[PDB]
């Protein structure tokens, strides 16, 4: 019987390549989605017309609010409702956009921020925890986090409590034989909102190859912290950035 | 004429210490409290004795919700009523207990990232918005044992982290403002009230300088220095006050 | 052809797992050694026996003196002698002893062991690496120390040389970038105890461990040699990986 | 009785900077140097002419060898040969300049003087110190701010200051039981080298947010002067960057 595996935010972009990935080394998935319906239905279509049986989706959204607990242990339900066991977590759903400190409501981008970011993850951990081999969680982080982009502070807070919440899962869930990791992007698919300028911009500040990590590369490291080369690894948190944060302004 | 100083969770320990040195000083100081307001209102009477007019008090939750971006909004806005200006805010108060992965868990959250996180976001918004020889600057009280954590403490730890983050990236911000952001980080200070003189010593013994967990002075004195003239280039810097705590390992 | 692999004392425990598990890979070997001939030796006969001329033997003691840099020179040259490549570097060879601030090695040979091999050699090797490459999958691996800000007691210079690993590790991955050559390290916490330990020190900090609560095998911290090494870390460069069981985050 | 510090390089620039403040502070001074003897012997008249016999210098190179054990032993036991006491160590002498990986001094030379400047030094010095040890004892480490996203082609430089962090790390764990605590000053970028043009000063004076300008001497002899003061009589192992958020800044 082949493990499965919920991936957040798994419609596009690095969640999509995660989830492929995961899939090609024989693992059934929960596409969790929030928005992208056609695209998620999509890809559990191309999953189970590789293998019949393998992927569903799911929708959820991960904004902070009274709910969110529900709807994590919902996210986590689903996998056991639809492959009776769930072995590996994905932590990559996150909203990124700038709010700055001298000028949606800060409500919102607080609740978008803190709950996509690291909220939804710790339930989701909670939630992963309570219903249980080499069971993992790995938690989408940033590389660039101890030098942030500009405004960016409720996006970064995030970011760092997701920090936190990988080494405190880590030391708590080890004892239950739940190893809780983190991959760390730089520059990777840069955001559809982003300008081509902007783009190379930040293309040209990358020492290896002057480029960003594919979403395949990302998934790549995912793989590994998921895998059995790994089984003593808990509480790392893997960059995966070509250099970026290692270049001084 | 006198600067003036925020400090929340200042009625008690840690917060109150951080106040009577900042008067001492010669801050005028908004004491914010939640609970503690026989502690927080006798403070202020202290501090009137020694120079009229230069304290007062400011109650407010500062668990998440809607209504705490108000909420901070007017603590910021009480200092610039009592005082005319505000040059300093400390972001001292916390909720601090476990939280085990395996009161609702959104009260938790609610509680723990709202305490150590998101209000002080919300006053440095608050602090900014409103400064948009002068020697601005907030300090926030951070934790030196962040990346060793309190077991089955994740949404406190997770709230610390934040507080780093939001640090870090208050002072690239707020940089061009002249607003310096810095961080002092207790390993062991003041230990919970009621906690056995036994169990205290187990952490007591831990320190290796002087088997001793830090005074609140001790904790209030690297507040001093981040708002002083001293301290004029230091941003985004958080000074771990820890008697060495954090290098011991298990 | 196949890719080439220098590992510095690789003879026995984890630099021995290292390099067998890159020969398994596909690579062909420098075993470098110091002490261990008899070992090393016996490694590479075990290694041809499974494929035919893939495994040399190199001796060089990496101290600290001023024919360092002509032996790291040699170790790399080897590489390239016997296989006609270089491919990838294990900065693993590490003395490990106590010395105290305050009281037969006099300091200065202490300096010399525990900053030449655990630093200096690391950047003497990785430097000879790259200008033999001046004129694909590059890599360098430095054994490093995930315990490197919570450190053991009266080990100040052991310290400071995996620390000076740190910076070795960030700088070069900065400086080779341009060259497609990573540099990336791997960070045991408590893997193969020292001969040296007691039994019940060593179950002490088996009991540490967060994770199963024993030590890391040679194995598993190949692993991430292995990873590091691989197609799937094309992007990685500058990056430490701790394989320590969660030892690091747990406090005093 | 006054206090009295050991100050390495303290000729010229910071370390002159960090001798008078301490000075001020009301310490006793010894102003080591290792080429800048005019200068060393100009500033310690300096401050003699403030107060009498407050002030010696100091001769010693700092590049490792198999001598820079005695020679950073004789620089403790000069405090105490001028002074009766040595209370304070300030590590501020170092090696700067580049060492590419990919191609003049001899690579033993550049690695005797960067590493040892940086770091053995340093190392030694504290030995000496703690061995030789109402009182109020500490040592200051200058570090870098920038070591984690370090200049291009400073691969040794970088190596000596992040086992710099190191020592400040492991000497505070071994010596807070004797009362002696050991912290870093961290600046990013402050007094530019001489050697550098005023163009590429301004261009890193443009990348600190705070102030667009380098910190002052006096600013990283600020933060020196509280780590050794009894505002700070609970801190060890912390090291203090006082750089304006320039180690905050992405490429
Ligand atoms: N891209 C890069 O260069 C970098 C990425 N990272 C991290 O890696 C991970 C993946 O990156 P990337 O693919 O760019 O991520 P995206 O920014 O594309 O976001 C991925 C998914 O997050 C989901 N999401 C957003 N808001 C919510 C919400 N309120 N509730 C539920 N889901 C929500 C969206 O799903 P939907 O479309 O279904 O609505 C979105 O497709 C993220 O954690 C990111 O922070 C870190 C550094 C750099
Ligand atoms: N003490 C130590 O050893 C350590 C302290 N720290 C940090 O240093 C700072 C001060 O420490 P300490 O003195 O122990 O703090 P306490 O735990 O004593 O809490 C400080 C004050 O926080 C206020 N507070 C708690 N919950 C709320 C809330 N929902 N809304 C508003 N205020 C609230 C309380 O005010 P009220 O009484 O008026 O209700 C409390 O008195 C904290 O940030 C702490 O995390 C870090 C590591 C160790
Ligand atoms: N083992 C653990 O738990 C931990 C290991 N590490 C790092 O992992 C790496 C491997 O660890 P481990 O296998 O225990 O290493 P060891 O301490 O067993 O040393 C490995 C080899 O280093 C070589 N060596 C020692 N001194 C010299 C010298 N002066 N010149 C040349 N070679 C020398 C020796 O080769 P020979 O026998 O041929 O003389 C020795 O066999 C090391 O870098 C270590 O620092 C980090 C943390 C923990
Ligand atoms: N300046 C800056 O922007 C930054 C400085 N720092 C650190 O702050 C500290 C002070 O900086 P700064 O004033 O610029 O330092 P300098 O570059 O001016 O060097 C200070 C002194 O170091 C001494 N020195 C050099 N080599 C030797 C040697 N072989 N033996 C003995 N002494 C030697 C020299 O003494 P003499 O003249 O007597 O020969 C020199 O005057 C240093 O540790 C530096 O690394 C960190 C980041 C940035
Ligand atoms: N959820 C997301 N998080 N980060 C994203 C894109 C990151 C990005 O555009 C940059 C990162 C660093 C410089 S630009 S999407
Ligand atoms: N808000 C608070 N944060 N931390 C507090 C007390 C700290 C404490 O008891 C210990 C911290 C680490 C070992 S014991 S109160
Ligand atoms: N070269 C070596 N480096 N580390 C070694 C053994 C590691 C070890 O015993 C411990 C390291 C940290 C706690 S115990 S050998
Ligand atoms: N001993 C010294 N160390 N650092 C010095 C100057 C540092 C310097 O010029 C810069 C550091 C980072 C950008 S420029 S002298």
């Amino acid at each position: 019987e082949a493990p499965a595996a919920v991936v957040t935010g798994a419609a596009k972009r690095i969640g999509r390549a995660i989830a492929v990935k995961l899939h090609q080394t024989g693992y059934r998935v929960v596409i969790h989605y929030h928005n992208s319906a056609e695209a998620a239905v999509s890809l559990a279509d191309e999953l189970n017309k590789e293998r019949s049986n393998t992927a569903v989706v799911c929708q959820a959204d991960l904004t902070n609010s009274n709910v969110l607990p529900a709807s994590c242990e919902e996210i986590i339900n689903s996998c056991f409702r639809a492959f009776g066991r769930c072995d590996v977590l994905v932590n990559n759903a996150s909203a990124f956009y700038p709010t700055p400190l001298v000028q949606k409501t800060v409500e919102t981008q607080v609740a978008e921020l803190i709950g996509t970011n690291a909220i939804a993850p710790f339930l989701l951990t909670m939630s992963f925890a309570q219903r249980q081999s080499n069971l993992s969680i790995v938690n989408l982080c940033d590389a660039m986090v101890d030098q942030p982009c500009m405004a960016f502070s409720l996006y970064n807070m995030g970011k760092h409590a997701l920090v936190g919440l990988t080494q405190s899962a880590a030391l708590e869930l080890a004892p239950y034989g739940i190893r809780v990791n983190g991959v760390a992007p730089g520059v990777s698919l840069l955001p559809v909102a982003m300008g081509e300028e902007e783009k190379d911009k930040w293309r040209r500040k990358v020492p290896l190859g002057r480029r960003e990590a594919s979403a395949e590369q990302i998934a790549d490291a995912v793989i590994f912290l998921v895998s059995g080369s790994a089984q003593y690894i808990t509480g790392s948190i893997i960059k995966v950035d070509g250099g970026l944060s290692l270049v001084h302004a």
